[PDB]
């Protein structure tokens, strides 16, 4: 019965530790259900099952601020941070109690009485945001964030006869039909077409291009309502735009009277060094999208902050754009807690020193294995290593998973991996990571070399065997023996 | 500073009671901020400020399961239930601890490791849902619910060459651009047009119409992908469709190979008498949208449950439709708690007896004041009273607000008011409500009559004064004195 | 005529369709491209700014002047304009569309923009 299934899951919430067969039990239901009620695919493409072991790595509870412990007790260092969620770490004590307090009083609002925390957050965000960004709208996610932004721009610009929206190729903005009209990857968009009419993509980091789009549209009577872009393409592979770009986009917008929308969903809340990435070039957008880390990894939340000139649209009919759960008290709680922590222990500043020590650490590794890595890149605690193959990439992401270091990448989309550990990552865990990636890079180089030695056609078995022998006895020579085998295979060529 | 504003709001979370000037202080910031950072409009159109009093009615904390207490200590009976959110009441002790437990372990997931509660919920929902509905997708709201539904239908039906979507006039489904393409009110849609191409509306409760839409589209090569409707139009004014309709829609769909999407966002989780409204006619949709009350008024959540045949689309590329926060552990917690409570204290069954005692109670009041009410209507604990004017309606919703009974309606959209108290409303509070609405209906009838006596043109001041005199001395004669004044005004006519 | 035109036209141009005007000309062209390319999953059409191709709703979707188009919008979905004589631009349009899953059905242009003011494109264009 559903009554049955509810209770069994209800008692498991209460349980805090597990007998080894209580574990086995669990992991087998959880795989069983994932296959029959969730998606069977996540069992196919995820690194938690491929490299799971005998059992998958089913989540259990948070370890420290930076660690995660599965149902077997294995503790993982999070260098994923839920793709930019866990900026203040897992269960940050300051956020968890702000939530638990608010939970004692009133978790959600009535929707009729002026709820106080939504004012306080709207206020704080006004304070925290650059230039004339004043009004906040509150939703539940990063996609609802962008949607409302699109709606604001729309309601603003359509009376002025402007309907077209420029977005950028490689841009991600959300999976809901409205945001998916601005999101750019082929794969994500094609099945659900036709999407919103009038969304046109230009290359990212290309101001010369965006002028031509804004101008062509002008000429043909399809004038641009708004331009929407991320400060850094996060999912897009940690693409950094050319210095001056965001500033130059900002003028270009101002020149053509087009609203500028900044999707700071993955670069907001101090990840890139500054509280908002658009502060590195000190650029003020007309609209700013926030989410993910705004909810301190405790709560889900999305905020849309805009200038007064733009948010005015909603003033005369405030019900034009509502949401049911948006701005609920205990989500509010969470953010104010997160906003407080970020300014107190001043973690944007931490983001920049840990963010360069790490990244440098990776582009060093990247010089030492140019045969497995094209490049590493990032800005503050948002960074990514680009491998040569998805084969290799998924092999890196997977290898370290076993070294109990949790990074990105799935079975297929894995050519470039992303490193996004909490901003609260210690200097001790910082090395432990670059160390783990060095071991990982060694072992892969071993395997890569290993095959290389085998299809050497001119090389005979007698010689090949000598190399394979010294390879296993000395994996350090994986590069030397290789060169010696290739040099030998060419000798008999 | 933002650091400053964060802390002040942070300490207020900690505070549990307020000195009367600590109150005054609060309510004035909260109004001040709402005007300068949230919306000034909500101060114009909401009943919390118009009828606020000297101060507005700023929320503070939950009272009992059915009561809410503002910053002045005034306790309100919730006959709104957050528009169908608070189905198991405010802070239902069983939900709050399931949440607080899960909060001690891990609030959000890593997105790499198989999270156990999302299996358990996916499982339970499979159990709880009629027919072949098997797979659940998890999002954050009611709008994200429908969006994914639209996306499932799309990804299913577009390979089969079907792109058009029929929705119904009066339908509400969400404010995000995708759902807003199916949502039907003019007001909500117009500013943001052009929306998704290929959405066509037909009248609700009209099977004769929907045949013609499905057939016309067939003829013209624009074959219907899916039909989407609510079992009852909730926001649409508690519109009940003709018996047999939902069943007859279900065949019509099956006949034209069109997917049937049921928006049980506001009629789900036991409000109408059954766990899902589509069980009264025992109809199984291809897709089912859930939200609101699924989160036990503690958490925000949305679920999209579908048949295997349909959810298969996502199997081969499970990342086609993801969301960042969807299915997070502590939202999961909340639902399983809510699902458990609803089956335990068997509250759908409570919904039907309280839902008829109330509603009958209103259509009685409705016979006694036919000059202020056209009709009352509902199905289980979803019900609404329809007045004659928005003037009158906002006057009812507002009047009772002061009688500390919290109902729907805003300053303008208020012709029909909705009654949606928690399913945990006691029989004692049940009368207290019908009583409060009787007082309210009296006082309005007084005022209505009062003006009626004044523009009686043939009536002189001397006579008019006698009526006004007895009116104030005996408001019960408001009907009698009126008839006597009108009869007198006609005597001098 | 179908024969003669086959003779008169360069390369593998073989079949002629006959209509009544210059606008009906382009419309059918758009229709041919469409019926050809939509089974192959290609729906977008690149045209050029300054281009004139016709005043009927289909051709007017490819015609480019603001004045001529605005009152009758919304026109055919999926028509995007690039500057004329700019091969560097048209690559980016064809490529951006590729990336976003909106692959280009056909590109339509005049050899010289006539009404467009006798615009001559760069040699090689």
């Amino acid at each position: 019965s559903a009554l049955a299934c509810s209770a069994h899951a209800l008692n498991l919430i209460e349980k805090r530790t597990l007998d080894h067969e209580e574990m086995k039990a669990l992991n087998r239901e959880v795989i069983e259900y994932f296959k029959e009620h969730v998606n069977p695919g996540f069992l196919e493409y995820r690194k938690s099952v491929t490299a799971g072991g005998d059992y998958g790595a089913v989540e259990w509870q948070a370890g420290s601020l930076n660690t995660l412990v599965d149902t077997q007790g294995q503790e993982f260092i999070d260098c994923l941070g839920g793709f930019g969620i866990f900026n203040v770490g897992h269960r940050n004590p300051v956020v968890v109690s702000a939530v638990q307090n608010q939970l004692a009083k009133q978790p959600l609002h009535s929707q009729e009485l002026l709820d106080p925390l939504r004012a306080m957050l709207a206020k704080t965000l006004a304070a925290l945001t650059p230039g004339k960004l004043k009004y906040s709208f509150f939703c539940n996610s990063g996609t609802e964030s962008v949607e409302a932004a699109l709606k604001l721009a729309k309601a603003y610009q359509s009376p002025r006869g402007k309907f077209t929206f420029i977005a950028t190729s490689g841009a991600f903005h959300g999976k809901s039909l409205g945001a998916l009209s601005a999101t750019a990857k082929s794969t994500f968009r094609k099945p659900f077409m036709p999407l919103l009419p009038g969304f046109r993509h230009v290359p990212f980091g290309n101001i010369e291009a965006m002028r031509t789009a804004l101008n062509e549209c002008k000429k043909t009577g399809d004038d641009v309502a708004a331009v929407i872009l991320e400060p850094i393409q996060g999912e897009g592979g940690v693409i950094l735009p050319p210095p001056g770009y965001l500033t130059a986009v900002r003028k270009l917008c101002d020149e053509f009277g087009a609203l500028m929308i900044l999707d700071e969903v993955q670069t907001g809340m101090g990840r890139t060094g500054k509280m908002f990435a658009c502060e590195h070039e000190n650029v003020q957008p007309d609209i700013l999208c926030l989410a993910k880390a705004l909810g301190g990894g405790v709560m889900p939340i999305g905020a849309t902050i805009a200038t007064e000139e733009v948010f005015s649209v909603l003033f005369d009919n405030p019900f034009l754009h509502t949401t049911t759960f948006g701005g609920n008290p205990l989500a509010c709680a969470a953010a104010l807690a997160t906003i407080n922590v970020l300014l107190e222990q001043n973690l944007p500043a931490q983001a920049e020193q840990k963010g360069d020590m790490l990244l440098d650490g990776f582009r060093q590794l990247a010089r030492e294995y140019p045969d497995l890595v094209q490049e590493a890149r990032g800005k503050g605690m948002l960074m990514a290593i680009e491998f040569v193959d998805n084969e290799i990439g998924y092999n890196f992401a997977s290898e370290m998973f076993r070294q109990r270091v949790l990074v990105a990448g799935t079975l297929n989309n894995a050519k470039t991996i992303r490193i996004e550990p909490p901003l609260t990552l210690t200097i001790e865990q910082c090395e432990l990571v670059i160390k783990a990636a060095r071991k990982a890079l060694a072992a892969m180089r071993q395997q890569v070399a290993f095959y290389e030695i085998l299809h050497l056609p001119n090389l005979n078995e007698e010689q090949r065997n000598a190399f394979i022998q010294s390879l296993k006895d000395d994996p350090s020579q994986s590069a030397n023996l290789l060169a010696e085998a290739k040099k030998l295979n060419d000798a008999q060529a």
